[PDB]
């Protein structure tokens, strides 16, 4: 083993700069940069095609023998849950359920082509459907007058058609906004969604989904709520109207709930003994529809059912732009939340499988899916969190599982929709609530983040609370801003350390940590692991004066107290010799006799005008009491900040900068040695 | 001159920790901390008295011979401007002007006792008066029905009294809120008001004051505006109604404006030849009142005048709490803005004279002033920015200048108010607009901050725009949040450097800077001057792979390409030996042959779970291609972050941590030397 041997002079800033000569920057012209960016080599255009059409990349590279079984199983398990989820979220959107079935088919196919993530389940989302239903009922209220040429016994088909038109218009506008954001490179903001923020946001979204499904489980009538505290208002309304519950609907829902939970526990416990998990949502749907049809619960017990499901696909229809001015604000929120849910969950799965998802391409895919689907009577889509978990955890590898689920949905649409006409809505709510269990399991992060990092636990809890009580649109931006402000908190509460020297080395460590580190007599070394910016400068100065025990104000006060008791352009030097008489020095209270204060700037990232002013004040105040202040380890960037401000207006301050702590200590000791040599 | 000599072994983390033994933390119990905090020594209670009653400190220490002349001159110059400003801002508040005169007397006296700043002019502020007038006219509209027992020719005395009652109620509530905030240590938030933010905010406030004075200068009638874009609405309304201007009012205002500007230029240019600046506002008031009375402009030309000013002070009257529920929201905003203007300007002056102001005591003083003054028919106060500049720049030393100005205001109130009854409001507006020149001079900061720091120039401009177009309440919080986010931007755009070694030393400097620094063959040293938190980790990884030119993905791709072309708990090792055949190695494109990558962590302040995951991924990916990754200069705090996360789940990673760059380089070279020794 070799050894660490260094033999060189003390490197103050002028001494080190005497060795260093400026290098010539290589020419980097912007025009040539653009010209070389517009070369258009075939590899570049192939990469562009892959970036905009990801299916052109992962589909030719499809490992059939390794992927087909997992994709098939995941697709079946995803579709059996996608059908009832589609119907339920169509009910949430104040549109007929067949439109939810449509929204479960086209967008998934288009996202298989345009999407980067290979584990998320594209489809209707409860919160997005709630926003769509809110805007649709605002524009088309229940008490609207429609001269449709019908008798007094109106079947509300015209109202449903008008609400469908409103939903398509808002979906098209949200898709256009999302596509424009994706083109404008907005997806970079996805870097601000940290893992605790994403997980708290998704858990709050799951709680929102659970709240939105309560009225259909109980069979009660409830006002639509959307906005701040919408979850609280909805829960309060449900618990208020629970006295008018439908006992038959609640019984069927709870029965499906219990069997679904039992089956899920059976699947999880016997996972190793089962070739593929049993698709339980399909069994629940079939069993609930059979019980509802056999006992005729629709009118004998007034149990709400799905209703008629027309067969066949609809031709493309141009949405009316004339409603844009009435929905644009809403179309903005749906544009954000729909992205926020999609890019969060994708990340949650991407980090689970060691790949990365392009936020810009996610925005482009979402926008194109929404805008094109609005032509096919599709309302706004997102990522279904619980269904994404089901798809990922069932062995899903690519998005071909989404295509298989869409094919099952298309089978329902084209041929077998009429079988699900008598299916109660309580069964759908029970299915959704049961499948929210995997998302509710994310509450185990609280002990985890408690043990790992309490700041990120705070981020988790703040995101959860803000996205729960406020909306997922205002709550998300609140959480993002607070998570960013956690960095400000970190800089505002740094580790102020007083350093001591490990003997016979150049290693300087916190004096109160190891106890072989010994403080150098007459020298104080103070270290902050933070920048010295404006929100930090005063705290840094106070901590420097407190921890080191060298307060210039206290020193001046003691000198004046002894003065009271004993009685019975061309610049001046920075450090003023203490002209205190020895007879009056007999009145000094005993002290550490510190002649130099070393400020460790190795971990100081930057310093602004306020920090520079504080530093200059510190230097001047310590020089007024005859104490030298040295800066050790100032980076070239921090030196540039000190130079851009007028810190080095006096060139003498240049000799206060040293390369390292050991350089500063040696320079101070040499300064003292020369001073005592010249003294006598 | 001595030399830097170091001779020691290579300090990897285990090697250095073998020398270091844990120290015993001194016992610091919270109960004993509270017990020693409740000692109540006479010095402690004296300090408490000084902190809560600052006049008990600076008044006994009043240097009479050095301060009296400056205080007298500053007080006279402050009062001559305080009178018309008080009348004008009373007009802004929809209250009779005598109430502005009252608001110019009691709060200044109380702030002389309770205030920490010794240069700001306490009094009515245009924006606070605008908020008070807005709430007063909202609660008491111009078309209100008052059964006051009067004829059809109502003189609007009852409406004025009701508006005064509303103003007192909102003032009392705002004062209570401010006092409660000051007690609760809210003033700490004053640390978040950096100098560019403060100066931009104050310049925007000056523009607000200029906008609010236009209608009285032109003599036009304008709707009251308060809220977002209130300045734009007010300016648009004034320029719309300017066709109905009062030519006499505009002429008198512009004449006073021109003489005031000429006199101010005369005072500034001949400052050295004048013992004291001429008080020009008093001359303007006297001259305008004399012209208005002599030519009888009140009804001959329908020129708006100040109106009657009753003489004598009013007895204390209890404000009606019954209006609190109607004004509380407004009382919150006035509580914030009034503090925000006061603590900003104070800081602006404090930094100018080398002292500090306690934000908590500023809040307490403002709250007590407002709450007690509301008993004396005083509406909410703040710091007058232009008058504060006048007081500071005229030689003001203590707050006794404020007391002299208050004594002049009291002289006007008690005996000579009736002389100012015929004074036109155009003269008051002209005086205010002329005196806003010193505040408008702050626009010179734009070239200054352009040269010093463009980030803080951005802070200046953002604060100005936000506080201008939005209110001073929403604009201020917007500016504070954006100024805080500038730190996030700084961390998100750090200096990614590739380091090279200065020969015969241990100094490692950016390779592209000095050109005597030479890169060590086979070793890459990468440095970031930022933390590696979540919003930074992916950028840091990309920059590491790009700047160093060592991309593990590209290396694996090239190895597989050569494979194609040539054909025609117990853990595994971190770094996998590259089992590439020499015959296939003949297919390697030439490369740098880098065996070790050194990551400089000296300037990395902290690392969270996301950063730790990125770092572990970097280590694993580089070890998969047979490249070692070393961490150099990891602080004890960063080591604690890596340990709290499961980074050191494999103990072998402990040997990847070195004390410094030179230690890591020597360790890598020794590792290679031992490898070649054992090879053959
Ligand atoms: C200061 C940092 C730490 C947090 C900032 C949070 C901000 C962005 C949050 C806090 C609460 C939020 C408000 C809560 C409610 C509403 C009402 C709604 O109809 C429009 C949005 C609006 C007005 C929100 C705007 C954004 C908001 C002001
Ligand atoms: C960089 C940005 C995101 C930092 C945070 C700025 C936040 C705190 C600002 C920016 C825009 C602001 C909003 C702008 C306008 C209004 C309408 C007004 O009637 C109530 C306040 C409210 C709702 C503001 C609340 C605060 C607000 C949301
Ligand atoms: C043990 C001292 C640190 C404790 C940190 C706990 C963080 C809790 C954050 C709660 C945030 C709630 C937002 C409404
Ligand atoms: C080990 C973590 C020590 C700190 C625990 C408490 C963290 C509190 C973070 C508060 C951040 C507030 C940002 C607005
Ligand atoms: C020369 C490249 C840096 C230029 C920085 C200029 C900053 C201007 C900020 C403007 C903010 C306006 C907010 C509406
Ligand atoms: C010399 C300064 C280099 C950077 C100039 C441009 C600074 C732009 C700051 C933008 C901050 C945005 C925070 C929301
Ligand atoms: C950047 C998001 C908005 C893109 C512009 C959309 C404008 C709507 C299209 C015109 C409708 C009349
Ligand atoms: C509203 C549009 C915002 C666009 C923001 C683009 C930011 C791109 C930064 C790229 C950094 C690598
Ligand atoms: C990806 C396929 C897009 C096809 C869009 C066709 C739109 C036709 C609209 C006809 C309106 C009458
Ligand atoms: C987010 C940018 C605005 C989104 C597009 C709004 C289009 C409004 C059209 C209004 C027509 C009167
Ligand atoms: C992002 C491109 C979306 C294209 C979908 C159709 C846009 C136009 C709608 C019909 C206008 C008449
Ligand atoms: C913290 C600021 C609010 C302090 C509480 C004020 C409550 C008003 C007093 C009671 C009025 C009826
Ligand atoms: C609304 C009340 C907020 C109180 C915040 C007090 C913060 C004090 C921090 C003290 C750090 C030295
Ligand atoms: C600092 C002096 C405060 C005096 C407050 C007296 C309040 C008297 C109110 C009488 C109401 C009738
Ligand atoms: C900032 C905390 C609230 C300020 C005090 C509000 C008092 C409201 C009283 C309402 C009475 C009905
Ligand atoms: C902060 C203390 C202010 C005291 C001023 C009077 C508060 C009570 C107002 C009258 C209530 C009847
Ligand atoms: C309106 C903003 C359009 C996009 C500006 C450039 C963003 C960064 C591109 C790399
Ligand atoms: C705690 C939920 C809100 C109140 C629900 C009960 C209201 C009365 C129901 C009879
Ligand atoms: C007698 C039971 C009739 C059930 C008809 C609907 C069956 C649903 C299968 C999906
Ligand atoms: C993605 C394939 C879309 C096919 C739409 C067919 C519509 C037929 C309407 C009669
Ligand atoms: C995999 C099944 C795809 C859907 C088939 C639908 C048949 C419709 C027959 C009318
Ligand atoms: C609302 C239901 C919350 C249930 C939390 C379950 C956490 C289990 C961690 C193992
Ligand atoms: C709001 C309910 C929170 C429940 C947290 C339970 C965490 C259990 C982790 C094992
Ligand atoms: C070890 C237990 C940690 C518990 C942290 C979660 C606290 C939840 C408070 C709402
Ligand atoms: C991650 C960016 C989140 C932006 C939220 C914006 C909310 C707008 C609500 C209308
Ligand atoms: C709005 C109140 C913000 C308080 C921040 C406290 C930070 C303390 C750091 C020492
Ligand atoms: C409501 C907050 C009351 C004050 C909490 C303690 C603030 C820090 C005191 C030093
Ligand atoms: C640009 C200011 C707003 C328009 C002012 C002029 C309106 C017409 C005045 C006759
Ligand atoms: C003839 C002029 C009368 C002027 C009376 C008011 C004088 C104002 C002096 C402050
Ligand atoms: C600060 C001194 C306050 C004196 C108030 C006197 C009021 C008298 C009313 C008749
Ligand atoms: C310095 C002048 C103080 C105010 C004197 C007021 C005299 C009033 C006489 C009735
Ligand atoms: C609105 C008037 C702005 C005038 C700016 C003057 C700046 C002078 C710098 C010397
Ligand atoms: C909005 C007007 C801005 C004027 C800036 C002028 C700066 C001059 C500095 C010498
Ligand atoms: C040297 C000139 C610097 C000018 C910076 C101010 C720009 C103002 C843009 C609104
Ligand atoms: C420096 C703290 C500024 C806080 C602004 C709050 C605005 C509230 C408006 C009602
Ligand atoms: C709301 C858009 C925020 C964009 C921030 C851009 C920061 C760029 C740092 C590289
Ligand atoms: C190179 C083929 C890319 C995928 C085309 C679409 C296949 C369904
Ligand atoms: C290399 C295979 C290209 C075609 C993929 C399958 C298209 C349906
Ligand atoms: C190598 C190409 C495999 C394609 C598999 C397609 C499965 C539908
Ligand atoms: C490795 C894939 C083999 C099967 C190719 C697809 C056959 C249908
Ligand atoms: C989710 C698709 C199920 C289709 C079942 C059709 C036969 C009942
Ligand atoms: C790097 C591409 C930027 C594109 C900006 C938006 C172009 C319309
Ligand atoms: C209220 C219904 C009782 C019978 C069904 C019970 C299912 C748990
Ligand atoms: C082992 C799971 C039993 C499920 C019983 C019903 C749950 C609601
Ligand atoms: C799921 C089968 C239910 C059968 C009910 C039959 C009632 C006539
Ligand atoms: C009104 C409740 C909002 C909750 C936000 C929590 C942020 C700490
Ligand atoms: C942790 C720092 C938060 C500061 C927010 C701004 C308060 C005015
Ligand atoms: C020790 C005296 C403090 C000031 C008392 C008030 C003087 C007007
Ligand atoms: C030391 C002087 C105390 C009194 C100051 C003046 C009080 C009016
Ligand atoms: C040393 C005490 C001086 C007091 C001066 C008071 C001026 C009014
Ligand atoms: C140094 C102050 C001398 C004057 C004291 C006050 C005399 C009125
Ligand atoms: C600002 C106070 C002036 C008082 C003047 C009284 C004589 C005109
Ligand atoms: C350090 C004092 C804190 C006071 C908190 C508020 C007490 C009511
Ligand atoms: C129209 C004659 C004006 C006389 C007074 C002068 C004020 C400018
Ligand atoms: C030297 C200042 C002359 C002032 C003329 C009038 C300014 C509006
Ligand atoms: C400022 C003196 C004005 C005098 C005007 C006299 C008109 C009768
Ligand atoms: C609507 C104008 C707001 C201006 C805010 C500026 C912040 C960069
Ligand atoms: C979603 C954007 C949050 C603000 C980030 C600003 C960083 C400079
Ligand atoms: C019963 C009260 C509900 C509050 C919101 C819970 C999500
Ligand atoms: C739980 C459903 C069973 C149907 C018969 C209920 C009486
Ligand atoms: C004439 C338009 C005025 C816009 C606001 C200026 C302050
Ligand atoms: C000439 C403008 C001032 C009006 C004075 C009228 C006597
Ligand atoms: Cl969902
Ligand atoms: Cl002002």
């Amino acid at each position: 083993t070799q050894r660490y041997y260094v033999e060189r002079p003390i490197f103050s800033h002028p001494v080190l700069q005497e060795r260093l000569h400026t290098k010539d920057k290589v020419p980097d012209s912007i025009a040539d940069k653009l010209k070389q960016a517009f070369t258009c080599t075939p590899k570049k255009i192939r990469n562009i095609i892959y970036m905009f059409l990801p299916i052109t990349k992962w589909l030719p590279a499809y490992k059939f023998k390794e992927y087909v079984l997992g994709d098939l199983v995941s697709g079946i398990s995803t579709g059996v849950l996608q059908l009832p989820q589609g119907l339920a979220f169509a009910m949430l959107a104040a549109v007929p359920p067949i439109f939810g079935l449509y929204s479960s088919f086209y967008p998934v196919i288009m996202y298989c082509f345009l999407g980067t993530s290979r584990h998320i389940s594209i489809g209707p989302f409860a919160v997005i459907s709630l926003m769509i239903g809110g805007v649709a009922v605002r524009l088309v209220p229940d008490d609207i007058v429609i001269p449709g040429g019908v008798n007094a016994t109106n079947g509300t088909e015209a109202r449903d058609a008008l609400r469908v038109k409103v939903a398509m218009s808002v979906t098209l506008l949200s898709g256009i906004i999302q596509f424009c954001l994706g083109v404008c490179r907005f997806g970079f903001v996805a870097i601000y969604l940290t893992e605790p923020l994403v997980r708290g946001f998704t858990t709050a979204a799951a709680v929102h989904v659970f709240t939105s499904m309560l009225k259909y489980l109980f069979g009660v009538k409830t006002k639509r709520y959307s906005g701040i505290f919408s979850v609280v208002y909805s829960t309060v309304a449900v618990l208020q109207n629970v006295k008018n519950l439908n006992v038959c609907s609640l019984g069927v829902g709870l029965m499906v709930f219990g069997l679904l939970l039992g089956g899920k526990e059976f699947n999880e416990r016997f996972k190793e003994k089962l070739p593929a998990p049993i698709p339980l949502e399909f069994f629940a749907v079939v069993m609930g529809t059979g019980i509802s049809a056999g006992f005729n619960l629709k009118e004998s017990y007034n149990v709400d059912v799905v209703g008629t499901l027309p067969l066949g696909l609809l031709p493309p229809a141009n949405p009316d732009t004339s409603l844009f001015h009435l929905v644009y604000v809403d179309a903005i929120a749906i544009a954000i939340v729909g992205f926020s849910v999609t890019i969060s969950m994708a990340k949650t799965l991407a980090n689970k499988h060691g790949y990365q998802v392009d936020g810009n391409q996610e925005l482009i895919a979402l926008g194109l899916c929404n805008s094109i689907g609005s032509l096919f009577q599709t309302f706004s889509i997102s990522c279904s969190l619980s269904r994404s978990l089901v798809q990922e955890g069932t062995g899903g590898k690519t998005q071909l599982a989404g295509c298989l689920a869409s094919l099952m949905i298309l089978l329902v649409i084209l041929a077998t929709g009429f079988l699900f006409e008598s299916l109660p809505q309580a069964v759908l709510s029970a299915i959704v609530i049961v499948n929210l269990k995997g998302m509710f399991m994310q509450f185990s992060d609280l002990p985890f983040f408690w043990r790992t990092s309490k700041i990120e636990l705070t981020i988790w809890l703040t995101t959860f609370v803000s996205s729960l009580f406020l909306g997922l649109d205002y709550g998300l931006i609140t959480a993002v801003i607070i998570a960013l402000l956690t960095v400000i908190y970190r800089t505002q509460s740094p580790s102020y350390k007083v350093l001591g020297k490990l003997p016979e080395t150049d290693v300087y460590i916190d004096i109160d940590a190891y106890e072989e580190v010994k403080e150098i007599p007459g020298i104080k070394i103070f270290q902050i692991n933070a920048p010295i910016y404006y929100a930090n400068s005063d705290l840094y100065s106070n901590a420097l004066k407190r921890k080191t025990g060298v307060n210039p104000a206290v020193i001046m006060g003691a000198r004046r107290k002894a003065m009271r008791k004993y009685a019975k352009v061309k610049y001046p030097p920075i450090v003023i010799k203490s002209t205190f008489p020895e007879e009056m020095q007999r009145f000094m209270p005993p002290g550490d006799n510190v002649h130099t204060v070393i400020l460790d700037f190795t971990q100081v990232n930057f310093i602004d005008s306020v920090g520079v002013k504080t530093l200059a004040g510190i230097v001047k105040e310590y020089g007024d009491v005859g104490i030298y202040v040295y800066l050790a380890g100032c980076s070239a960037q921090v030196v540039n900040d000190l130079t851009r401000n007028r810190f080095f207006e006096n060139p003498a301050l240049w000799e206060l900068l040293f390369h390292s702590i050991h350089d500063a200590v040696l320079g101070s000791q040499l300064r003292e040695a020369l001073a005592e040599q010249e003294a006598s």
